[PDB]
């Protein structure tokens, strides 16, 4: 649906909104899916949950490697 170098400028734009700049938190996850990817957040999974799967090293931050999880689910 979008390049990787779409996805990335997703990612930048709502990682830069607090704290690491270049990382997501919770919170900053949470607007990227509520407004970019909407079906995402209905799923099995809650937010808190989605977010502890993909914050695989457990700084509390979701990286853009970290994040690549999501694309199957993006592309599909
Ligand atoms: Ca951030
Ligand atoms: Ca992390």
């Amino acid at each position: 649906m979008k390049s990787p170098e779409e996805l990335k400028g997703i990612f930048e734009k709502y990682a830069a909104k607090e704290g690491d700049p270049n990382q997501l938190s919770k919170e900053e996850l949470k607007l990227l899916l509520q407004t970019e990817f909407p079906s995402l957040l209905k799923g099995p999974s809650t937010l808190d949950e989605l977010f502890e799967e993909l914050d695989k090293n457990g700084d509390g931050e979701v990286s853009f490697e970290e994040f690549q999880v999501l694309v199957k689910k993006i592309s599909q």
